C-alpha cells in the first residue's frame, strides 16, 4: 500500500521558502553587521519579491535572504504593512528562482488540510499540518486577528512569515505570528497578493477611510470627526448606498470604502445625498 | 486534483454548535444581566434540546444561545450532572433547527479523524483537527476523565461544551475540558444521549448505588454502611452474580448497577440487595 | 463513506507498544522495589528484544514490561547509548509476542502521516497523530537533535521510549523528548535505532570507530585533536583527504559515519595529497559531553 503523506505539497511549494536575517550595525559595540532577527519568506515570482512579516525585517539595515537550494542574496525592502504585519523585499535574481505555487481560482474552505512550512535557523525548514479553521476575510479594511485565516497547524518564531499551503502544495497564506493558545494565523493569500501589489505599485498600501461604525445598515457610531462628519451625515441614521451598490452589512462596506482612492468625493445616501470626500487612514 | 479536505464534516456539523453565554444580573451592582461566562452547546434534535457543559452554565440566571446563522434564543435549563460536566438546555424550536448529524450505530474506533467544532465569541467559531486517542467508556458509573474519550484536536474554552465529530460529520463526543497537556476529553456520544435523556425524564441523573468496590469480582471496600453493608456482603469476598446475570468483569457491573433505580432489591447465600441513589455530590 | 481512519495502523502497532516501569530498591524508607519513572518501550520482534529510552531505565534496580493484552514480564537491561538515548531490554516470552511492523525498504518522507503512540501509566495508551517535519540522519556518528527525525506528533513523558508509525502501521523512528523545541518532537529514525539495538545486543554497548578529523573530489582538514588516530599519524591542518580505507572520500559526513562502522583496533589506508597513510582506528572518545555544548 501507500504511506499516507503529504510529501507531494511539500515538494512543489518548500523550494520557494526562504530564511530571512535582518542584521544590524549598532546591534554590538563593534558596528559589526551581527543577526536581530530571524524569519521566512515567500518568494513569490521571478522578479525577486518575497513576501515576509513586518516584525521580522523592521529597522534592519541589511536583510540577508538564503534559499534552501544554498543561494544567498541581499534582500531590498520595498514597503511594509502594519495592519497585516506584512513586508515586501526584492532580490537581484539571477539564473531563475523557484516560486511558490499559487491557484487564484482556488477557494479555500474551513476544513482543508494545510501545512506550514517555514525555516527556523534553530532546526532547518519545518512543515506541520493542520486544517484551516476559519478562512478570514480578503478586503482592505482592517479588522484585527479575528479575520486573518486560523488555523491549528504549529505556527512559531521559525515559521512566521513562511508558507501556509494546501495538500496540492498551493499558497492558502501567509504565517504570522498571532495578533489582535493553540491556534495559529496568517494572512489569506488573496489579501497577501493585493498587499503586495499595492506595496510594489506605491511604496505602502493607501487605505480609503470614512469613520463610521453600526451593522440597510444603521450608523451606530460616525463621529470619527473624519470624512462623515465633515459632510452630511449624523450619528444616528441609516445609510443606504455606499456610493451606488447597496450597504448590506458594515463590514462588507468598510472595504468597498478601503479600495477608494484618497481625495475622492462619493455619494452617501442617509434620502438626501450627502457628498463626503474619503480620507487616507489614520497613521 | 482536490485538497485534501474535512469540509463535507464541516458543512454538515457546524450549523447545529452554537454560542452559549451565562449571564448574570448580581454580576457587578446596576442588576442588570452582564455577561459572565461564554461557551458552546450542540443543537441535538428538532425538539429543540442542546447539550452543553455544566460549569459554562454554572449559576447563569439568564441563558442565550445563538446559532452560526445569526438567530439567537434564551433558552431553559433542563437538567445538569456533575460527574460529566453536561447539562442541556431547550430552546423554541418553531422555525426549524439546525441539527447535529448522528449514527447511533456507528462504532467509535481509536485512529478516527475527528474535528472539534467551538464557537468561541472571541475569535468566532473555530475548527481543529485530530484523532480519537482513546474511546472511552458509555457506561453510567462515573469514573474519572480518564475513562472519557480523548483526543489531540485542541480542546480549550472556545471548545468546551461544543461538538466533536468524524469525517461524516457524525457526532463522536462533547468537548469538555475538565471533570471526572497535547489532549483533550469528550463524552462519548452514546454516553451524552443517555445523560440527556435521563435530564429531560427526572430533571436530574438518578443512578445506582451499590457501593462494592470489587478491585469473579473480589469486593474491597464496603465502609460507609453503604446499601452493601447493610445485606450479605463481607469485605473481601468475591461476587459470581448479581441481579441474576453473570459478574465477569467489575467495570461492566458497576454501570450495570447504576443503571437499576435506587429502593429496588435484587439478588447479590444471597441477600437480597437493595440499590440507592448515588451519593449526592 | 465510511469516515476518515488511522485504526488500521492502530491495529497493527499498538499492541507492540509497552509500558516500562523502572524501580529502585532504596526509593522509600522501607527497602522495596518502589516504581521510579515509568516509560514505553517497543517489541521490535519475537525473540523478545524491546527498545525504549535510556533516561527511562537508568539507575534501575528491576526493570518490568507490561504488554497491552494484560501479559506481564521482568527485563534484562542489554545496554544503552547516551547519544540516541536509547537502551535496549529482553524478556523471555515463550507465548509468542506481538511484534512491531517493520518495512527495512520503506524510505520516510517528509510530510508523511505518522501517528505516535506512547504507553503511559496515567492515562493509558496514547495515541496522536501529525507529519514527519524532518526526516533526520541514519549514520553511527554523533550529531545531536538536530539530525532526529522531528514531527509535529505531540511526544512527551507519556510517548517517549513509544513509537511513531505510518499510515500503515510501519516504525518510522522511536519517540524521545528532545534533545542536542516548541511544538516540535523528535524520534531516533529507525533505521538508526535498528541499527543501535543490533550493536547493543551484541556488545552490550555500542562502539564507534574514530578517526579523529572535523575537516569541513576530497576532504578538508579543520582540526586533528590532540593524540588522536589522526594525530598521531600523517595529519595536521590543510591535508586533503581522497579516501579512507579504500573507498572514494566525498562527503565529511558520509566518511565519519564509514568511520563510525569501523571496529576500534582496525589498521586503515588513507590516501592524501598520492601519499597513502597507515592509521588505526580508535574507540570513539568517552564522553557524555556530546549534547552540552560545554
Amino acid at each position: 500500500m501507500t504511506p499516507a503523506s503529504y510529501n507531494l505539497a511539500v515538494r512543489r511549494a518548500a523550494p520557494a521558502v526562504v530564511n530571512v536575517y535582518n542584521r544590524g550595525l549598532n546591534t554590538n559595540s563593534h558596528n559589526q553587521l551581527e543577526i536581530r532577527t530571524l524569519g521566512s519568506g515567500v518568494i513569490m515570482d521571478q522578479r525577486g519579491y518575497i513576501i515576509t512579516n513586518k516584525h521580522v525585517i523592521n529597522d534592519a539595515d541589511q536583510i540577508i535572504v538564503a534559499l534552501q537550494d544554498g543561494r544567498v542574496f541581499e534582500a531590498l525592502l520595498v514597503g511594509s504593512d502594519s495592519l497585516t504585519d506584512l513586508a515586501v523585499l526584492k532580490i537581484n535574481a539571477t539564473g531563475g528562482l523557484p516560486t511558490i505555487p499559487i491557484n487564484a481560482r482556488r477557494v479555500p474552505h474551513i476544513g482543508d488540510v494545510v501545512l506550514a512550512i517555514g525555516n527556523p535557523y534553530n532546526l532547518g525548514q519545518t512543515i506541520t499540518q493542520g486544517i484551516i479553521s476559519a478562512t478570514g476575510r480578503i478586503g482592505l479594511n482592517p479588522t484585527g486577528r479575528q479575520n486573518f485565516l486560523q488555523t491549528d497547524a504549529s505556527i512559531n518564531h521559525g515559521n512566521s512569515g513562511g508558507a501556509l499551503v494546501n495538500s496540492l502544495g498551493e499558497l492558502m497564506g501567509i504565517n504570522t505570528l498571532s495578533f489582535d493558545e493553540g491556534i495559529g494565523f496568517a494572512i489569506p493569500f488573496q489579501l497577501a497578493t493585493k498587499i503586495m501589489d499595492k506595496l510594489i505599485r506605491d511604496g505602502r498600501v493607501i487605505r480609503g477611510y470614512i469613520g463610521i461604525g453600526g451593522r440597510g445598515i444603521v450608523v451606530n457610531e460616525v463621529s470619527p470627526d473624519g470624512p462623515a462628519a465633515n459632510a452630511g451625515i449624523q450619528v444616528n441614521d441609516l445609510i443606504i448606498s455606499v456610493d451606488n451598490k447597496p450597504a448590506i452589512s458594515a463590514l462588507e462596506t468598510m472595504d468597498q470604502v478601503a479600495e477608494i482612492r484618497p481625495g475622492s468625493v462619493i455619494p452617501v445616501v442617509v434620502q438626501l445625498t450627502l457628498q463626503v470626500t474619503i480620507q487616507e487612514y489614520p497613521a
